[PDB]
């Protein structure tokens, strides 16, 4: 198809945060039907940054989610044309990184543009102060909205000392391709687990690793 078993991604992506611009790229491949994907990322300006890598983990991947359970993947389903998705995560401590992401698909490979922008992380947080070490496993809800698709869900994000730091995750998903293609589902889930496979020099190569499942609720029902 479009989407073959195995596929490649390349990732471009500029940012500031906290008045600190960056600029990173990085190359990839998964097993979108499996949910699998892995990434290496260089940072290649701006670098080293004063802040936690782990605060730009989710914003470098939907189309390798694993639907399960027959769900309509519309993701996979807006090729050739591709898609978007705008995001605002909010932190309980006050920060806030907002991204907007085109995702396309050109001979053969899916091409990711991301913007990016973090406002507010306080400078003696774990974020600024590089405390950080990496995000626990979680589940996003998604329900159609406006012609689109929404996502929410909290994430947990790991400390020195242990503890954790959440945050609440705000998503649209537009196809780029036309609405009456498409055929959208009702509310499920997508459990996901990003861990961080390496690093190198203090966060300026950086390898990650995403499977991703999205299923409904197992639980019985009395309706």
């Amino acid at each position: 198809e479009l989407i073959k078993e195995n596929m490649h991604m390349k990732l471009y992506m500029e940012g500031t945060v906290n008045n600190h611009h960056f600029k990173c790229t990085s190359e990839g491949e998964g097993k979108p039907y499996e949910g699998t994907q892995t990434m290496r990322i260089k940072v290649v300006e701006g670098g080293p940054l004063p802040f936690a890598f782990d605060i730009l983990a989710t914003s470098f991947s939907r189309t390798f989610i694993n639907h399960t359970q027959g769900i309509p993947d519309f993701w996979k389903q807006s090729f050739p044309e591709g898609f978007t998705w705008e995001r605002v995560t909010t932190y309980e401590d006050g920060g806030v990184l907002t991204a907007t992401q085109d995702t396309s698909l050109q001979d053969g490979c899916l091409i990711y543009n991301v913007k990016i922008r973090g406002v507010n992380f306080p400078s003696n947080g774990p974020v600024m102060q590089k405390k950080t070490l990496g995000w626990e496993a979680a589940t996003e809800m998604l329900y159609p909205a406006d012609g689109g698709l929404e996502g929410r869900g909290d994430m947990a994000l790991k400390l020195v000392g242990g503890g954790h730091l959440i945050c609440n995750l705000k998503t649209t998903y537009r196809s780029k391709n036309p609405a009456k293609n498409l055929k959208m589902p009702g509310v499920y889930f997508v459990d996901h687990r990003l861990e961080r496979i390496k690093e190198a020099d203090k966060e300026t190569y950086v390898e990650q690793h995403e499977v991703a499942v999205a299923r409904y609720c197992d639980l019985p029902s009395k309706l």
